[PDB]
C-alpha cells in the first residue's frame, strides 16, 4: 500500500512537494511507517515566503474585528472536530486519547484569548500636553513571522504562535515537527474552512535545513520556538544576527518538595500521575521529587502507586501513559538509568525491560523511580523527557530551597504541604514564579504570562496577553505640534515652543 | 589651596574614601581643577553591597503607601532646591543655567511618575481558572540594583534609575560619572532628609574598577546604564554572562527632514535649537538636516541663525550653548569637522577656532554647519555629540525617507512641514520608535517609555514609564488548589481536582 | 390586486393579522402599489408580548456562547443572502443598488461587532473591599426590549437594534417603518433559520397605534427609536410617563467647510456625494457648504459635478441618486425650494422640475444647489432631508466656525484642507462631538457610538457599541458575606465588626 | 457674644461677606451658636466664576499626572487630619465620634480612587482601518463646574465633587450645606496646601438665592447635587432649562426586607443600627422592613435589640444615636410619626419624649419603631428623613418582589436568608441594583456608581467610579483622511474613492 505522505500548505491549498529526501513517520506504538514527510529544497521554502509577501497587505489593512471573527469561527470549528485531531495526535505521538484531547483543549484557550485583541492593539493618545501639542500612539503589524514546533506537542504549540500573529495582522511561516505533522495540516484545513484568506499560513517541512532557512531571509520579523536547549540557543544566536526578534521556550525540569503535613495519598497520586503521565514527554513535568523530613518514608508507597500505572498504547482504553516518540529516546532514557545505577543510585522500580502485550516492536517505557541520587550525576543534571522520577532526601525545607534554586532549567516548582505560613515562605524564597501548592504541574494558562526565568525561556516577550502584542506588532509614537496661527489663514508662524 | 574632594555614601553617611588614586574634576569653562573624585576600593564597594543587603528586607516589607511618600517629599525638596542643583551642573558640565533647570525639572517630573502608580504593585487576582482555583499573581522585588550614569545628564538620568527601583521594594547602588559627580551628592542628601532609611541607596565612585565590581558581584540583579556603544556593549556582556538583568541606553543620531511648505522662521528656530543646544551634548539631538525640494535655499538663513547664538559660560546671562565636557571632546569634534573638508564637504560655518572673552581656556566649540555631505563620509556614520550640523540636500521625499531608514544610530526622527498628508506618509514609511512632527526634541514624557532602536538600545524594557516599572520587579503566580473543601469537616477529599 | 401582504412574527411563525387598516406601499420610482402592511390589532400585540415574555426566561438562562454562534450564523447567512436584501431595499426605498450594498455591509459590520461580546457581558471586578467581604458584579438581561425603525434605512436600524439587543440574552420587539417593511421580514427569516429560538424576536406592524402600545404596555421596559424629532420627543415623554429608557437618536445636518488650499476635485466630488447621496435622505447628511476664502470660485465646477449625476431609478445601471420615499417629502422639498427662491437666495442648479425616462410618475427630485444662503432664511433652518445643498459664503475660518457653532441641530461636521494645523484648531474651536478631516460623513466605526445633540439624541445613552451592552441590561452587584469566623466549624457571626 | 463667623472662599484666600443678611449655625448638642453663614450677593458671587475661569486653562493644560499629585498628597493630609475633621463634624453635624470618622475614611477612599485616572483620561487612537484614514478621540474639560451639598454628610458628599472634577482639568465652585460649614472649609484649606494653585477650587455660602444663581449662571457646564424629592427635581429642571448637565441624587426611603431563615443575633442589631444610627437617613440604610414567616414573630425582639443601644450625645463615647439637625426638623418628624399613630400604625416603642439627661435644649430623638404598617399609609410612602423603622406585617414571598417594586425609592434593600437561591431570585426581579443580602448597608465601591433607579434620581449618566469621566468632560472624535498622493508635492491629487 502507498504510504500517505504529507503535503505543504504553500498558496491556498495542500500542494505536493518536489524534493527527494523523505522522513519516515513510525507509529510510536507499533513502529510502523504511517507517513512520509518531505524535505522541500530551498526553492519551495523561498516560494513559500514569497507567497507570504503577497498576502501581507490584504491581511494587514483589514480591521481587528474582521481578523478576530475568523479565529472565533476557527475555535468552534475545532471544538466540533476535537476527536479527529485527538486521533491523529494519539496515532502519531503515542499520547493517550485523554491527553490527546486535553492537548487540543488547551490549544483553544489561546484562540479564545486572541479574540479580545480589539481592546489591546488600539493605542493611547493624550491631547494638550503642550501648547498645540498632541501625541498619538499606534501599533503596526511587523510583517511575516516564523515558527518551529517540537515533537512534544503537535497541536498545542501550533495553536500558540500563528493565531496571535494572524490576529495582529501578520502572516505566519510555520515549520511543523519532523515526527508528527498531521495535526498541523488538519488545523490548516480547518483554518481555511473558517474563512481565512489564502497565503496567510505557509507550512514547510524539514529536519535541520528549514530551521536554517527560517533565520536566513531578511523578510522574517519574528520567530517562535519551543524546543529544548540544544536548538534554542542555536536559533536565538542565528536569528539575532540577521536582525529578527526571537522568542523561545526551552525544556524545563520542575522540582517537587513534599512535606509531612501534606496529605499522603493525594500528593503521592499527583506526583505519580504528573511525572509518568503522557510518557513524561511534556514541557513541564514533575520528574524531580524532593521528600523532606519524614516525607521520605512513603517511598515504598510511591513505588506501589507507580506499579498500577497501565502502560499501553493511546488507542486502547484504560491506559495512562504511552510509548516514546522515537526508539532513540528509549535508548537515551535507558542509558540514563544505566548511568544512575552505575553511581549507586538505587532503582526501586524499573521499566527498561517491559514488553506490553500486543505491541512488541514499540518504544514503551514504564515508570522508573530512582532514589539515593546526588546532585552530581547525569540522572539529575540532564533533561530526561521520559517516565523517570528522581527522588531526593533532604532534611529541612531550606535544604530544599537551596537546591531548587540552583537547578539550571526550570519553569516552575511544586510544594506539597498544608501549612500556609511555610508555603508562602517557599513561594517568596524561590526564583521561579510558577510555584504551586499541592498542584502537580503549574501551567501558564493563556490568560496569564509565562515565567521562564533564565535558561528555560530565551527571548524577551511571550505569545499571549500584553506580551504577544509587543512581539508581533511595532509601536509608533507621533508627537505633532500644529501651531494656532493656522486657525485663520492670515498669519504665519514666527515663534517656537518651550520645554 | 585645596580642592573639595568627593565622598562616598555608604551606610547612610557621607564618608571620605581612603583610596590613593583620584580623578580631577575641572571646570569646562575655565579648565581649572574644582574637585577630585576618588576611585572606590574593593572594601568600600563590599561595604556598600553589605549595607544595601542589610536594608533590603525592611525596605521590601514596607508598603507602597509608605515608600511613595518618601519620593513625594523628595520631589518637593528638589523643587525647593532646584536653583542649587542647577548651579553645579553648569559648573561641572557647562550647560547654561536655563538647561540645568530644565534637566532638574524633567527629573522631578519622572520622580512624580515613580510615585503615582498604585496599579503595578504586588498584583491583582483573577480567580475562576478551575473549580475554586485561583491564579493570584504577586510582584516581588529583585534585590540590590545598580546604575551607571553618563556625563550627558547628571541629574535627569540619575532620577530615572533609583526613583523607579527604590519604590518597588528594591535597593540601589548608583555609580555616578567621573566628570560631573557634584550633582549626585546633592540628590542623595535630599533623599536621606526626606524620610528614607539608611541603606536603601549607596553611591560608589570610579571609572572602570567599579563597573567590573558591579558586573562581577553575584549579588546585584539589575543594572542600568546610559552612554555610548563601546561601553554599553561591554557592560551588557559582562552583566549578562553572570546572570543578572542589564539595560543599556545608547546615543541617538536623529534626522530632520524639512519640506518647502514648512514654516521658515519656526523651522529654522527649531533646527538651530536642537543641533547647537547644550553644545550638542544630548541623547536625541537633531544633528542632521535633510532639506528636500527647493528648501536648499534656506541654508544661508540657517547659517545666519547659527551665527547669532551666544557662546559663553552658563553663568554668563545670555549664552545659549556652553563648552564641552572634556578637552578630549573638542579635539574629537575638530577632527570630524576637518574630515568633512578632507572628504569633500563644505563647512559653511566654522566653530573650531572660537574666542570667548574671559573663557579662552575652556572647551568652547561654536556652531558648525557642514553642507555637501554624502552618506559615506565620517561625518554621517559617527556620533559627533557636539555643535556640528550636517546638512544633506535632496529633491524628493522618497530619498529623504531612505536616508533616514539607512542609518543604525537613529532612534527618533523629525519632519518639518505644514501639510497633513506629508507628515503622515513620512511617519508611516520610516522605521523608528519616537516620531515627531514639528517637534525639535521628541523626548518621551515620563508617562511614556524611552523606546529604543536597533543599535541605540540593547534590551526590551526602557528606563522610565510603564516598562521601567516592570524592569525592576519580578512576577510570581501561585496556583492554590487549596480552598473551602474542608470548610465542612465531614470526610477527607479523595477525588482528583479536574476542570 | 395580487400584491402580497406583510406577515407578522408572533411566536416565530409568519402569521397574518385580522384587521381592515391595510396601508398600501407605493413604489418611489413609479408610485405603484406593491404591497399592503396591516395594522396589528390589540390582540395581535398582546399575543406578541405574551410570546416575548414566555421566551425571555428561556433566552436569559442561555449560554452567551450559543448566542454568539447564532449571531455568527446569522452574519454568514446575511453575507450569503445579499442580493435579496439589496433588491428589497432598492424596491421599498428606491436607493441605488450600490447604496443598498453599502447599507447591508454596515449591517454585517454591526452584526459582527455584536458577535464580539465575549468580553462585554461581564461587569467590573475590584477585590479587597474590606475584611473578607468581596463582591462579584455582572450584567443581567433587562427584560423585554423594543424598537421602532425609520424610513431612511430599512436594513441598518434593524441590524443596529435587535441583534445587539438579543446578543445579551433579551427578547426584542421590532416595529418596522410603515413605508419600508420588506427587508425586516427576510432579516427575521434568516435570523430564525440561524438557530434562534422561536419567540425571542417579534415584529408587530402598525402606523401610530403600535408605537402607542409599545409606549403603554408595562412589560416593555426599554425601547429604541430613530427618525424625526417630533415622534422622538413624543415617545420619549410617553416612556417617561411609565419610566422607560428610550434612546432616540434622530439625525444631524452636518456642515462642511472647505479651505482654498484643499484638493478642488476631491472636495467638490465628496460634497456632491454627501449632499446628493441616497436622495439626501441620510441621517448624517452634509447638506451645507461653508466654502471659505477663494473657494467661492469653485461654485460653478461643483454645479457641473452635480449635473454629471445620472438621475434614474434604483435598478438602472449608472444611477447615482434615487427617488424620494413619499410624495410628502417631494412636495416639502419643492416648498422649501420655492421659499429659498422667495427669500433672495440664488439657486444655481434646479432639481425641482425634472423628468426621468419611464419614471415620470415617481417622486424624483434632482440635485439643487441653493447658493447665497444666509443663517436667517427657511432653507438654513428646516429638516430638508433631500437633494439640497445650501451654500454659505465667508472669507475666514473663524466666521465658518461661528456659523457652525450657532446651529440648533447638528452634532457632526467636516473640514477639507491640505494643511496640518488648519484641520487641528478647527475641531477644538467648534462645539461638536464628531469632526471629519477630508471626510464628509464623520460617523465612526461600530466600535464607537453615534454622538448626538439636543435635536439629534435623547434618552440615556447615544446608541449601540460598548454602551449598547449597558443600555440593554441591568447591573447586578452581589457581595460575598461569608467570613472565616465560621470556616472550621466555629462560632457564628456574634462579633461586632468595625471599620 | 461674637461667635466666629466662617469666611468665604474666593480668589484662594478666605474673605468675609458684606451682605446685611446673615444666617447663624447651631450646635445640635445644646443649641449653641457656632458661626454665621457668609451669605454673599452678586458682588462676589459673579466674581467667583471669573476667578474659576482664570485658573481653568492653567489647570486644563496641566497633565493628569501632575493633577493627580495634588490629590495624592491630599490623601495623606486627610489621613493625618482625621480627628481634626471628626471633631468639627461631631460638634456641627451632631453624630457619634465613629460615624464622622467613617464618613471621612470613606471620603478619603473616594479621593484615593480618584487618583487612578491617568490612563482613562486619554481616549482612543485607532490604527488605520482604511488606507489613508485614522480615528482619534479626546476627552476635554467643559469649564467651571459647581455643586451643592445637603445637610446629610458634610464630609462624604463634598469628597466626590471636587476630586473627580478638578482631576479632569475643570474648576469647581462648591456650595456646601448651611448646617455644617466647618468641615468643607478645613478640607479646602488642606487641599490648597497640597499643591493646588489658588483658584482651581472656590466655595460659596448662602441660601436658595445662591443655588438659583448657580443654576441661572451662563458660565457653568455641570451641576452635581444631592437632595430631597423636591430639591433634586427642581435643580434638574432649572438646569435642563438653562442647558446645564445635572446629576442629582434625590431622597431615598429604602427597605429592610427580612426573612426567617437567618440567625437573628446580628440582623436585628443591623436593623436598628442602619436607620437610627446618628440620624440614619443614609441612601442605603434599612428604613422599611417586611417581616415574613418567623420574622413576624420577632416583633418585640427587635424592640429589645433597640433598647440594648442607648441614645446620647455624639461627642460622648458609647453613643449610637445623635441630636437632630434642628428643632424644627424634630417637630416635623414628630408630627409625621403622629400622623401614622393616628391612622392605625401602632407604636410599640415610643421615641417622641426621649430627652437625654443634661441635654434639654438639644434635638435628641430615640427609637421610634412603628408597628402594624400598611402599604396605603402616608408616612410609609413619604420621606421621613428620621429614625423610624416601619415594619410591614406580611407573609408572602413572591409578592415581596411586588412590595419592593411598588416602593418608588428603590435604592436599598436587605435579604436576611441563608440559602443563595432565594437571594438570587430576589435580586433577579428587583429594581435596586445594590442588594443588601446579609450586609449592614450596601455601599458601592468608589470605583462603582451609586445612582437612583427611577425615583431618587434625575439624570442619564452615572455619578462616580470609572464613569467619573462621562459628565465633566466632552468626547471629541476626529476621523482624518490624509491621502498619500500629497506627500510628494509633485503629484496633484485628482482621484477620490466614492463609496
Amino acid at each position: 500500500s502507498s504510504v500517505p505522505t504529507v503535503k505543504l500548505f504553500i498558496g491556498g491549498k495542500f500542494v505536493e512537494s518536489k524534493s527527494d529526501k523523505w522522513i519516515d513517520i513510525h507509529n510510536p506504538a507499533t513502529n510502523e511507517v504511517i507517513g512520509r514527510v518531505p524535505q522541500a529544497t530551498k526553492a519551495e521554502m523561498d516560494a513559500a515566503i514569497a507567497s507570504c509577501k503577497r498576502a501581507f497587505p490584504a491581511w494587514a489593512d483589514t480591521s481587528v474585528l474582521s481578523r478576530q471573527q475568523v479565529l472565533l469561527r476557527y475555535q468552534q470549528l475545532i471544538k466540533e472536530n476535537l476527536k479527529e485531531i485527538a486521533k491523529l495526535i494519539t496515532l502519531e505521538q503515542g499520547k493517550t486519547l485523554a491527553d490527546a484531547e486535553g492537548d487540543v483543549f488547551r490549544g483553544l484557550q489561546v484562540v479564545e484569548h486572541a479574540c479580545s485583541v480589539t481592546s489591546l492593539m488600539m493605542g493611547e493618545t493624550m491631547p494638550s500636553i503642550t501648547k498645540d501639542m498632541d501625541l498619538y500612539s499606534y501599533r503596526l503589524p511587523l510583517g511575516v513571522c516564523a515558527g518551529i514546533a517540537p515533537f512534544n506537542f503537535p497541536a498545542m504549540i501550533p495553536l500558540w504562535m500563528f493565531p496571535m500573529a494572524m490576529v495582529c495582522g501578520n502572516t505566519f511561516l510555520m515549520k511543523p515537527s519532523e515526527r508528527v505533522p498531521g495535526a498541523t495540516m488538519l488545523l490548516a484545513k480547518l483554518l481555511q474552512d473558517s474563512g481565512a484568506p489564502d497565503g496567510t499560513l505557509n507550512i514547510i517541512h524539514g529536519q535541520h535545513e528549514a530551521v536554517n532557512f527560517i533565520c536566513d531571509h531578511p523578510d522574517i520579523k519574528a520567530i517562535s520556538f519551543v524546543g529544548y536547549n540544544k536548538a534554542g540557543e542555536y536559533i536565538f544566536e542565528r536569528g539575532s544576527r540577521h536582525g529578527k526578534r526571537v522568542q523561545a521556550n526551552m525544556g524545563a525540569k520542575n522540582h517537587g518538595v513534599v512535606m509531612p503535613d501534606a496529605n499522603k495519598e493525594n500528593t503521592l497520586n499527583q506526583l505519580v500521575g504528573a511525572a509518568f503521565g503522557a510518557a513524561g514527554q511534556r514541557c513541564m513535568a514533575l520528574s524531580t521529587a524532593v521528600l523532606v523530613g519524614e516525607a521520605k518514608k512513603w517511598l515504598p508507597e510511591l513505588v506501589e502507586h507507580a506499579k498500577n500505572l497501565r502502560v499501553n498504547a493511546g488507542d486502547q482504553p484504560g491506559a495512562d501513559l504511552g510509548p516514546l516518540i522515537t526508539p532513540q529516546a528509549k535508548e537515551r532514557v535507558c542509558n540514563l538509568i544505566d548511568s544512575g545505577t552505575k553511581e549507586g543510585a538505587s532503582i526501586l522500580l524499573d521499566g527498561r525491560k517491559i514488553k506490553v502485550k500486543g505491541y512488541e516492536n514499540g518504544n514503551f517505557v514504564g515508570p522508573t523511580i530512582i532514589s539515593n541520587v546526588k546532585p552530581n550525576m547525569t540522572c539529575y543534571k540532564e533533561e530526561i523527557f521520559g517516565p523517570v522520577l528522581v527522588v531526593l532526601e533532604t532534611e529541612t525545607l531550606d535544604e530544599a530551597i537551596q537546591i531548587v534554586n540552583n537547578n539550571p532549567y526550570g519553569n516552575g516548582t511544586a510544594i506539597f504541604t498544608t501549612n500556609g505560613a511555610t508555603a508562602r515562605k517557599y513561594a517568596h524564597l524561590v526564583d521561579v514564579g510558577q510555584v504551586g501548592v499541592n498542584v502537580p504541574i503549574p501551567v501558564p494558562l493563556p490568560m496569564f504570562s509565562f515565567t521562564g526565568s533564565r535558561s528555560s525561556f530565551r527571548g524577551d516577550t511571550n505569545f499571549y496577553g500584553k506580551q504577544g502584542i509587543q512581539f508581533y506588532t511595532q509601536l509608533k509614537t507621533i508627537t505633532s505640534q500644529w501651531k494656532e496661527e493656522d486657525a485663520t489663514l492670515s498669519s504665519p508662524a514666527v515663534v517656537m515652543p518651550t520645554m
